[PDB]
RNA sequence: UUUUUUUUUUUUUUUUUUUUUUUUUUUUUUUUUUUUUUUUUUUUU
């Protein structure tokens, strides 16, 4: 029920819309999962993913 | 002609000092030369 799917839609500009002000997609709220997602990304070649913070 | 220690004397003989010391240790603290507001490819459509 976010419509994080839908086409046009105003979840992609919850913040700068002031909508939240904590968002639940970030990556400081989601340490573990950018972890392991971008490390197994670059032992797959990724190129992005190598300068992950 | 020599002489054949780039040896030498008079004792001597730590580029040893004793006065006590002896972390080029002080800490009252307090110790990521971390820090928060999201964020977190020196990513772009």
């Amino acid at each position: 029920g976010q419509e994080i799917d839908k086409a046009d839609s105003y979840m992609p500009y919850l913040i700068d819309f002031g909508l939240s002000s904590k968002s639940p997609y970030s990556s400081v709220k989601n340490p573990a999962f950018h972890f392991w997602g971008q490390l197994t990304a670059l032992l797959l070649r990724s190129t992005r993913a190598r300068n992950a913070r």
